[PDB]
């Protein structure tokens, strides 16, 4: 109960929420129920519309109007927006030619220029080129300021995710807020769009801009707008913010606009009805501009025009029914639509098995339009595993497809066009960035980045210290005029040894064989040069990368590799090796198909061994070096060193041995060599982080050598791909992946045919930025080029898609 008998008078909108049940005046009292009487009348005025025209001009002052065009207008900080257009000659902000802002040209009092979010749902990147010739205010912001041809959004492609990631720099399994709909198993509640339970505080994890903000001691305009206020009135709320005196004064605020997305579910991304929503969203940029430019502001404020994710063709005939697929389909919950997760009906129920779901729902039609996936199987560049609120089991939904749990639902739980969700590398859910201001940078374009990154590029615009977040600091130092921050490489925390040959053969009792004792003064001098590094300029291409943790380990050279040995982990942390356009594939010789080696720089205590292996009739074992690409038949024996060897399924080694084999060749064909790091990785409590050495849940049999949940590669070449990989001066070029490791390929419904018609397919689906890798490893890559240390983060951050 609020005693809601009180007043908003003077208080309209005011920026402290005032404590119940004494009746509140700001943004959210609306969906709390608990306005005052008078919040409609004072607040809410509409009398005479938004506009002025000539008739008003010099008006006698009307407090009932909606907006005024009264002398006084100005001074009292609530004019129409196009007041000084109608009444003093002025022109509108969009027809004035663009003029470099190189400094913030601010009214006196402003100790630093504001920030304006302006935000709008459903946004598609494709907009911006599609919808130009109605939307000149914001083309005009476009070519003027920073532009990416597109943002990419976080998964799942939804809008409440969206907004609450770029108000914190979080994953979404970070934040809590993961799907718009959300059920969490020890709130026994689930959260929704429409409802009371969202405005609940325990949902909302992290630090959102406005709060830190707050405690740093820059004061924020409300970022969550009432759906009931219009857009005419939240823009002049926030021109009316902005004339407030220093001491009251925001100095960052946010705009949200429910459309295009709003129309763009009811008529498709590009149904004609589209076109009159981007012209509105247009003009609400104009009343924006054009208020700012009376009060002065226009070449001091920095705006950032942000979109939360595109929008897709979805239409009710393209359902895949659960119906179709199980017999028990009353015994699951199926959160349902762009996305799957699903979930038991009761927890009171043991009887419920995930692993049989699984397979009812794996590779069953032809042309099957979603694909199962346990949470922990996911790619792991989606980041959407390590939250309670995230259902065990995933379905990954075709672009263009929805998945639903029984007819029924469908036709009674077509209405709809368009809807968004899938996949955050599908071209159709790519969103916008515009920045333009002082702080950016004047006519320039910057590569397509991620919306995780924002959060610390508005704490740069704002001088605050970003609370800890996912983005990473420095790398968007492109888009700015001015930084703040300057980032600089983490310390190495291990550092390496360099063993010599410090163990004869027969100390060795490893279980394994090779036919190698089939052995000159020119090439003894080379391969003891070669084990101490002399070839190591070559593979080693950016320097050794750094150990960010406590550990244990070997820097081991070769001919045609180099590698970072963990005496913890039994294997390499990392392999680096250089293959030219020019290299040659061999075969492993009939008479070393099972040789292992044991490495005579390396102890037995600290070795694989061969045994072990043969005892674990699930495991077999790969190399990271591959053998195939060696570069003689005598260097081709450092390749079958125990020291170079990795446990593998032989489902896995399907995938693996293609990679080498077939892959690399061709990339280094097409790229002009490339560079390779390949390694393990540990995750075995699924949070994107690597393993310490006690979370480890399976090993080889009978041993101490740690299964991988997944492999990663880093595959580097130079972006002027007429310079060779291997003598490159200037920007890099990278692509990288993280493989699951897993004892079947049921992910791949094609897996019974040729490596060459499913590998290369599942490899860029686990494509993955360098950087996942480095949170995965407690490595830390490119410690040594020539490039300036932001072009490196930017490079860390590049995912390579495979869009077109
Ligand atoms: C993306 O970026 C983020 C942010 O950097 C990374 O996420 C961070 O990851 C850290 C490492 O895993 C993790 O550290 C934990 O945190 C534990 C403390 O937990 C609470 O406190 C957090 C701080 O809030 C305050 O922040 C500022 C200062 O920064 C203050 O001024 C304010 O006062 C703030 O309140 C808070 O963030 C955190 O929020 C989570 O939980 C909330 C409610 O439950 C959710 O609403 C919210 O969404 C967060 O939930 C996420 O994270 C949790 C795990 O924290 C996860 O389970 C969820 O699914 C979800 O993903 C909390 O409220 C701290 O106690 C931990 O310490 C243990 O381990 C260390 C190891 O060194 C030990 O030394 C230590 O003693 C302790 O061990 C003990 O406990 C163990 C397990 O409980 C037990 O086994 C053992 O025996 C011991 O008893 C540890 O430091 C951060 O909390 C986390 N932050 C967030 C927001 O997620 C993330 O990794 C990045 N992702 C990638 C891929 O890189
Ligand atoms: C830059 S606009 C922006 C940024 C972040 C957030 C939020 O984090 C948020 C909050 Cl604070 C409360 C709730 Cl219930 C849900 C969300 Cl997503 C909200 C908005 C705007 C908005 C969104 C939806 C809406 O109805 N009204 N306004
Ligand atoms: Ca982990
Ligand atoms: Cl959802
Ligand atoms: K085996
Ligand atoms: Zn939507």
């Amino acid at each position: 109960w609020t005693a809601t008998s009180g007043s908003c008078k003077g208080r309209c909108f005011e920026l402290q929420e005032v404590g119940p049940p004494d009746c509140r005046c700001d943004n959210l009292c609306k969906s709390y129920s608990s306005c005052c009487h008078d919040f409609d009348e004072l607040c809410l005025k509409t009398a005479r519309g938004w506009e002025c025209t000539k008739d008003r001009c010099g008006e006698v002052r009307n407090e009932e109007n909606a907006c005024h065009c009264s002398e006084d207008c100005l001074s009292r900080g609530d004019c129409c927006t196009n007041y000084q257009v109608v009444c003093k000659g002025e022109s509108h902000w969009v027809d004035d030619d663009c003029e470099e802002i190189k400094v913030p040209e601010c009214p006196a009092g402003f100790v630093r220029p504001p920030l304006i979010i302006f935000s709008v749902d459903g946004f598609r990147a494709s907009y911006m080129k599609k919808g130009s010739k109605v939307m000149p205010n914001i083309e005009k912001l476009r070519s003027c300021g920073t532009h990416a041809p597109y943002m990419r959004p976080v998964y799942p492609t939804k809008t409440f995710p969206n907004l609450y990631t770029l108000a914190t720099g979080l994953y979404p399994e970070s934040h809590g807020i993961v799907g718009n709909s959300m059920y969490d198993p020890v709130f026994d509640a689930s959260f929704h769009l429409r409802g009371r339970e969202k405005f609940n505080h325990r949902w909302w994890g992290g630090q959102p801009l406005w709060i830190t903000a707050t405690k740093q001691g820059v004061r924020a305009g409300t970022f969550f707008w009432s759906v009931s206020i219009p857009h005419e009135r939240r823009i002049l709320t926030i021109l009316q913010w902005l004339s407030l005196p220093d001491n009251e004064r925001p100095s960052v605020y946010a705009f949200y606009s429910e459309q295009p997305d709003f129309s763009g579910h009811k008529y498709g991304p590009f149904g004609p009805e589209m076109t009159n929503p981007l012209r509105e969203i247009d003009k609400t940029v104009g009343q924006l501009m054009d208020g700012l430019k009376q009060l002065r502001l226009h070449r001091c404020v920095n705006v950032i025009f942000v979109g939360d994710h595109g929008m897709e063709d979805v239409t009710c005939d393209r359902t895949e029914f659960l119906s179709n697929y199980l017999t028990n389909v009353d015994d699951i919950t199926l959160v349902p639509g762009t996305l799957g997760r699903i979930r038991a009906k009761s927890i009171n129920n043991s009887k419920y098995d995930p692993k049989t779901i699984i397979a009812a729902l794996t590779c069953k039609k032809p042309d099957q339009h979603f694909k199962p996936y346990m949470k922990q199987h996911l790619p792991k560049r989606l980041h959407y595993a390590n939250n309670r609120r995230i259902e065990d089991i995933h379905l990954l939904v075709d672009r263009r497809w929805h998945v639903a749990r029984k007819p029924l639902d469908v036709y009674k739980k077509c209405f709809f066009q368009g809807d968004h969700g899938f996949d955050n590398k599908v071209n159709s859910m790519q969103t916008v960035f515009v920045g333009y201001g002082p702080t950016f940078k004047y006519r320039t374009k910057v590569p397509p980045f991620e919306n995780i990154e924002l959060y610390n590029v508005m704490c740069d615009l704002l001088g605050l210290k970003p609370a800890p977040n996912n983005g990473t600091h420095g790398s968007l130092n492109h888009l700015l005029r001015t930084n703040t921050f300057r980032p600089t490489m983490p310390d190495e925390v291990s550092r390496p040894n360099y063993p010599g040959i410090m163990y004869l053969q027969s100390e060795f009792d490893l279980g394994c064989t090779c036919d190698d004792k089939v052995e000159n003064k020119l090439e003894e001098l080379n391969k003891r040069l070669h084990t101490k590094g002399s070839t190591k300029e070559r593979h080693l291409l950016y320097g050794r990368p750094a150990v960010l943790y406590r550990t244990s380990y070997d820097i081991l050279y070769h001919t045609d590799f180099e590698s970072g040995y963990s005496e913890i982990f039994l294997m390499p942390l990392w392999t680096s090796y250089t293959i030219s356009k020019q290299a040659e594939v061999s075969s492993i010789p009939e008479h070393l198909t099972n040789c292992v080696r044991p490495d005579v720089r390396v102890s037995p205590g600290f070795s694989q061994n061969c045994l072990a292996y043969k005892n674990d009739k699930q495991m077999s074992y790969g190399f990271l070096f591959p053998p195939y690409l060696s570069s003689s038949p005598e260097a081709k024996y450092d390749a079958f060193l125990v020291t170079n060897m990795v446990p593998m399924y032989p489902a896995f080694k399907r995938v693996w041995a293609y990679f080498q084999r077939v892959l690399v060749k061709k990339y280094a064909s097409e790229r002009n060599g490339v560079n390779v790091i390949s390694g393990p990785i540990f995750d075995y409590n699924y949070d994107g982080l690597r393993d310490t050495e006690d979370e480890i849940k399976q090993y080889v049999e009978g041993s101490s050598i740690p299964v991988p949940t997944h492999y990663y590669s880093i595959i580097t070449s130079c972006l002027d791909f007429t310079q060779p990989a291997d003598k490159c001066d200037g920007p890099l070029s990278v692509s990288s992946f993280i493989l699951p490791h897993r004892p079947d390929n049921d992910e791949s419904c094609n897996s019974s045919e040729d490596e060459s018609k499913w590998v290369e397919e599942l490899m860029k689906m686990h494509t993955a930025r360098v950087r996942d890798i480095e949170h995965l490893t407690g490595l830390d890559f490119y410690r040594k080029t020539s490039r300036s240390y932001s072009e490196i983060l930017t490079l860390k951050t590049y995912l390579h898609t495979y869009e077109s």
